[PDB]
C-alpha cells in the first residue's frame, strides 16, 4: 500500500508515514557543511549579485555569471566525485531558498539548468553518461537546457512533433524538429531533447511511434537557436527556440530506454517540483520583510499603519501563506531523501499553492506600499513580474489540478470497480470513521488536528460518490475536478502546518506558541473552505445550473468572438 | 429621504429609483452626436496610436498627443461654449471606453487632465474663472494636474502639508509645499493645489487651519517640477514631484469658499469616478477578445482549448465581471446626468469593483494563453503592468471599502441612536420584511430577484447588530468593516444586472437570454458570497478568534521586522 498522505486522503483513510512527525532528515556532517555554504551563497547575493541590473541588461552580468560557477551553483546536486557540490534535496532546498529570496531570474537560469536540464542524467543516466557529462555540466562549463515544448505542444507532452530517426546499422538518430520557449536555449551546450521515434515492440515486432528521450551536445552539429525572446518578468533569464536540423545523435545517448522518453520527462519534472516551492518560500520571506518595514515606519491617519487591522490582516495572511509553502517545500525534499517513490501529488500541490501564495503575497506587498509600490525604484514590481511565469511553466496551474485531481482518484476508482466483477457462481458456493490524529499532532493542536481528520471524512465521501456517478467518465468533468483539487490542497496544507507546528511544540522550540497560532488560523479556514466547496460538490442544487450555465456563455462568446453584448447604449 | 439604493440597503429598505429601470438618459440628438464622435475617436486609436510604442518610450508620441488635441479629447466635458465637446457624463462614459480599451497610459494622461485636473472649475468654478481657463483647457493648450498628495499625505488628505498663507491686504495668498506623483505633474501649466489656510470663524474670528483649494497657474511663478518617475505600467503617463517655492496665488484663484478645499477635492475625485469602471469595461472587453481568439484557435490534447470545462468557466467569469463593471458604470454615470445627488457609495463600489475586476480578467487572460500571455509581443502583459496602479490611485481600494461600510452605516447609525435619547417624563404624559422587487424585476428574472432580497436582508440584519454592539466605536472594527463592504459590493453588483438584464428582456433586445443568464449565474455565487459572509460576521463562534489571531500574528511581525520563523532546519 502507498504510503502517500494525499493518496490516502481520496481513500478516506489516513497515512501519515510521510507526514508525521515533520522529517529530520541531515546528519550532523550534512548540516555543518550545509552552514558553511549558507553564508558564501548570502554574501555572494547581498555583495556581488544586482537584480534590477541583470533584469534592465536583460541577462546575468558576467561577474556574476562567472562568480555563479565558482561558488559551485552550476552544480549543487551532483556527487563530489563527479565535480559538484553534493547535496540531497534537503540542502538543495535550503540554497534554492537564498537564491529566490533575491534574484528569481538568476534562479530561472540555475533552475533549468541542473533542476530539469540535465536532471534526467543524474535519474537514468548510465555510469558511461553521468563520467562524460557531469564534471563540465556541475562547473557550468557546459550549460543545460530541458527541450519539451514545442509550437504545437505545451501541456500535451505526448503531442510533440520532434522526431529521431534510427540509422540502418543502429549506430545513431537523425534528429529533426524545433522546441519553444526553451530556458537556456540559446546558451545551453547540453540539451535533454524529447523526439518521436519509431519503437519495436518485443513480442510481435510491430512499430509504434513514442517519445524517447536523448542527451544533445551542440558541437553534434546542426543545432542553432533564435534570439533571446522578450517578456514580462525573468528577463535576465534566456528564453530562446531551438532548432534541429539533420543533427546526427549517437545512439548511446538515449536517455533512459528507447520509448520511454514521456516518463523520462515527467519524472524529471516531478523530481525537480519542489525546488519551486521553496524558492518561492524565500521569495516571499524576502517581500513580507519589505511590507512589514513599510507598514512599521508609515504614518497614517495619525499612527503607524501596523495599527489598522485592513493591514495587520493581510500581513497575518502573507506569513500564514510564506509558512505553508516553505513546510510544504522541506516536507517534499525530505520525503525525496528518505526514498519516498509515491510524492507526486504533494509535489504537485506544492507548486500550485507555493507559485499562487508568492503572487498573493507580493501583490499585497504593494497594496501595502501605496503609490511607492507600483514604482520602479523599490523592486517589488519587478519580483511581481517575475512571478508571473510560475503558474505557467513546469505544468500549467490548471493542469496540475487536472494531475492532482485524477491522481487522487485513481486507485479509489479502482478499489470501486473490483466491487462486483467476479462472475457469481449460482450452483452452490458455500464460502464513525475511527480516524484520528490523537498521539500524532501534539496535544494543544488536538482541536485543529480534529478540524481536519473531518475535513478529511468530507473530502473522501465527495470522491467517492462522484466516482461512483461518472465512473471512467470523471475525466472530462473538469469544473468538479478542478474544485477537488482545491480540496486536496487545502487537505494536505492543513496537515503539513499541524506537523510542522506539532514538532515545535513537542521541541520546546522558541517560536512554538507562534506557529500553533499560524497552524489554528489557517485551519479554521481551510476546513470552512473544505466544508463549504464539499457541500457545493454533493448538496447544492444550483451547481449544475452553475456548470450548465458556464458551458453556454463560454460557447456563447466563442461564437461571437468576444463579449456578446454592447454597451447600455447598444453602439 | 435618501434616493440611494446604497443607503437604503444599509437600513434594510429597498430604494430603487436610482435602479430601476435601468436608466436611459440621452436624447435622439445626444445619441447621433455620440456615434458620429464613437467612429473618428475608434479609427483614431486603430490607425495613429500605438500603446506599445508610448509604453516603450515613456511618453505618449508627439503626433498621437497633437492628434488628440485636435480631436477634441482634452475636454470632452467642457460645454461648446468654452471651448470643448460638451458631453454629459454618460457620453463621456462611452468614449473613455474607448480609450481604456487601447491605452491606459493615454487614458490616465487625458483623466488626470480633465476627469480630475481642472474638474474643481467644471464644478466649482465662478464665472471669471470658467471664462479665463476652460478654453486652454479644453484645447489641450494648457494641461492640468490634481494636486493633492505629499511624501506625508495620502489617504489622509486631511494631514497635507503644503501651506496658503494670505498677504496683508487680501491680494493674495504665498503658497509653499511640495507635491509627489502627480500625474502630468512635469506637463501642466494649470495645477488645482491644495493648501492648508488661516481660515477666520464667521462668528468669533478664531483662526484655524483648514484645506483651501487654488487654481495655479505655472506662469505664477516659483513653480518647478521633478524628473518623470519609472513605474511598473502607464508607463506613457508623465507622473513628478511639483514643487512651490513662494508662489504668489491671487485671492480670486480660490476655488470654492476658504477653508472648504477637502470637500472640493472629495467632490472631484467622486465625480470623477464613474470613468474609471467606464474605462476599465473597455480594457476588460479587449482582453476578453484576445483570451477567447487563442481559446479558439488553440488546439491542445486534440481539441481546441474552449472545448475544455476549465477554459469555458474563466471565460465565463470574465465576461460577467466586464458586465457587471460595465453596468455599474453607466448606472452611476446616468445618475449624476440625472440629477442625483447621493451616488458616492455606488461610485466607490465601481470603482472598486472594476479595477479589481479588469486585474483579475487580465490575469487570467494570461493563464489562458499559457507562456504566450508572459511574452512582450502579445501586449497582454502590458496591460496587467498598467492595471495594477487602479487599484490604488483615486482612492485605495482598501480605504474605499472602509469609507463604504461607513458611509452605508451612517443614517443607520443615526436612527439607532434617536431611538430612546429623549427624556423621560414622569409627571403624567398621556400621549416577514414585505420587501419584493416583483412589478420592477421581469417576471424572467424573479428568482434571482429574490435572491437579491433575501441577501439584502441579511446584510441589513448584521449592520443594525453591529452598530448596537459597537456604536461609534464601529470605526475602529476594520476587519469587519471591509467584510461588510464587500458584502455591499456584491448586494449593488446583484441589482445592476438584474436592472439591466430586465430592462434588456422588457425591450425584447436580441442579447436578452444571454443578458438573464449572466445575470442568474452572478446572483448565484453573489448571494452565497452574502449568505456565507453574514453568517461568518453574527453566528460563527471561531470569526473573533480569527480576529484576534490577525492582530497577535501581525504583532508578532512588527517585532521581529519580519518572518518570525526560520525554515525547518533553523537557520
Ligand atoms: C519564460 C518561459 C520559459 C520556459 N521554459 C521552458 C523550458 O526550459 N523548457 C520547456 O520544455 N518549456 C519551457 N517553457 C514552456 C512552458 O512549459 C509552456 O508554456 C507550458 O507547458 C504551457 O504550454 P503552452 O504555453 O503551450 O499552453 P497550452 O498547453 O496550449 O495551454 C493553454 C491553456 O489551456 C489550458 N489547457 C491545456 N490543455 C487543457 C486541457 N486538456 N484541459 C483544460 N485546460 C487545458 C492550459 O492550462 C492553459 O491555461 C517556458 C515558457 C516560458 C514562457
Ligand atoms: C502612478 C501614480 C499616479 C498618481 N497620480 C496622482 C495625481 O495625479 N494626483 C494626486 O494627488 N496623487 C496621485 N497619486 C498618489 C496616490 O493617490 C496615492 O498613492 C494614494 O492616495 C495612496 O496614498 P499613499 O501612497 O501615500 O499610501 P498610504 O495612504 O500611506 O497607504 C498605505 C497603505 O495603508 C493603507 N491605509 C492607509 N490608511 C489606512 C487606515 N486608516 N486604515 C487602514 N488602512 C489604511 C492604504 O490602503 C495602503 O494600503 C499617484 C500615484 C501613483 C503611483
Amino acid at each position: 500500500e502507498s504510503k502517500s498522505f494525499a493518496v490516502g486522503m481520496f481513500k478516506g483513510q489516513l497515512t501519515t508515514d510521510q507526514v508525521f512527525p515533520y522529517p529530520s532528515v541531515l546528519n550532523e556532517e550534512q548540516t555543518q557543511f550545509l552552514k558553511e555554504l549558507v553564508e558564501p551563497v548570502s554574501r555572494f547575493f547581498e555583495e556581488v549579485n544586482d537584480p534590477a541590473k541583470n533584469d534592465a541588461l536583460e541577462m546575468v552580468e558576467e561577474t556574476t555569471w562567472q562568480g555563479l560557477k565558482e561558488l559551485g551553483a552550476f552544480g549543487l546536486q551532483v556527487p563530489s566525485e563527479l565535480g559538484g557540490v553534493g547535496l540531497c534535496n534537503t540542502q538543495y532546498a535550503r540554497l534554492v531558498e537564498i537564491v529566490g529570496m533575491h534574484d528569481l531570474g538568476v534562479g530561472i537560469t540555475l533552475g533549468a539548468h541542473q533542476s530539469i536540464g540535465f536532471k534526467g542524467i543524474l535519474l537514468f543516466g548510465t555510469k558511461a553518461q553521468k563520467e562524460k557529462y557531469l564534471p563540465k555540466l556541475a562547473s557550468g562549463e557546459t550549460v543545460a537546457a530541458f527541450c519539451l515544448t514545442e509550437p504545437s505542444s505545451g501541456s500535451d507532452a505526448a503531442s510533440i512533433r520532434t522526431s529521431a530517426v534510427p540509422s540502418p546499422c543502429g549506430k545513431y538518430y537523425t534528429l529533426n524538429g524545433s522546441k519553444l520557449w526553451i530556458s537556456n536555449g540559446g546558451l545551453a551546450d547540453i540539451f535533454t531533447v524529447f523526439a518521436k521515434t519509431p519503437v519495436t515492440d518485443p513480442a510481435t515486432g510491430a512499430v509504434k511511434e513514442k517519445i524517447t528521450a536523448f542527451v544533445v551536445e551542440r558541437g553534434f552539429g546542426g543545432i542553432t537557436h533564435g534570439p533571446p525572446e522578450k517578456k514580462m518578468g525573468i528577463k535576465a533569464s534566456n528564453t530562446a527556440e531551438v532548432f534541429f536540423d539533420g543533427v546526427r545523435v549517437p545512439s548511446e545517448n538515449v536517455l533512459g530506454e528507447v520509448g520511454s522518453g514521456f516518463k523520462v520527462a515527467m519524472h524529471i519534472l516531478n523530481n525537480g517540483r519542489f525546488g519551486m516551492a521553496a524558492a518561492l518560500a524565500g521569495t516571499m520571506r524576502g517581500i513580507i520583510a519589505k511590507a512589514v518595514d513599510h507598514a512599521t515606519n508609515r504614518t497614517q491617519f495619525g499612527e503607524k499603519i501596523h495599527n489598522f487591522g485592513l493591514i495587520q490582516e493581510k500581513l497575518a495572511r502573507m506569513v500564514m501563506l510564506q509558512y505553508v509553502t516553505e513546510s510544504m517545500a522541506y516536507m517534499v525534499s525530505a520525503n525525496m531523501d528518505q526514498g519516498a517513490t509515491d510524492f507526486q501529488i504533494e509535489a504537485a500541490i506544492s507548486k500550485i499553492f507555493g507559485s499562487e501564495a508568492a503572487w498573493k503575497v507580493t501583490d499585497e506587498c504593494i497594496q501595502i506600499m501605496g503609490g511607492m509600490g507600483f514604482m520602479k525604484e523599490p523592486g517589488v514590481e519587478r519580483v511581481l513580474r517575475d512571478l508571473r511565469i510560475f503558474r505557467i511553466f513546469e505544468g500549467t496551474n490548471d493542469i496540475l489540478r487536472l494531475f492532482v485531481a485524477l491522481q487522487g482518484c485513481m486507485d479509489k476508482g479502482k478499489e470501486l470497480s473490483g466491487l462486483g466483477s467476479a462472475l457469481k457462481n449460482p450452483f452452490g458456493n458455500a464460502g464513525g470513521s475511527g480516524l484520528s490524529l490523537s498521539g500524532l499532532v501534539h496535544p494543544e493542536l488536538s482541536r485543529s488536528g480534529e478540524l481536519a481528520v473531518r475535513a478529511l471524512e468530507q473530502f473522501a465521501t465527495v470522491v467517492e460518490a462522484k466516482l461512483i456517478k461518472h465512473k471512467k467518465g470523471i475525466v472530462n468533468e473538469q469544473f468538479l475536478l478542478q474544485r477537488l483539487a482545491d480540496g486536496a490542497i487545502d487537505l494536505y496544507a492543513m496537515v503539513v502546518v499541524l506537523s510542522r507546528a506539532s514538532r515545535s511544540l513537542s521541541e520546546g522550540h522558541p517560536t512554538a506558541q507562534h506557529e500553533k497560532m499560524l497552524c489554528d488560523t489557517w485551519c479554521i479556514e481551510a476546513a470552512a473552505r473544505i466544508r463549504e466547496g464539499m457541500a457545493a460538490l454533493q448538496s447544492d442544487p444550483w451547481q449544475q445550473e452553475l456548470y450548465r450555465n458556464f458551458k453556454s456563455i463560454s460557447k456563447a462568446l466563442v461564437e461571437r468572438g468576444g463579449v456578446v453584448t454592447s454597451n447600455p447604449l447598444g453602439f
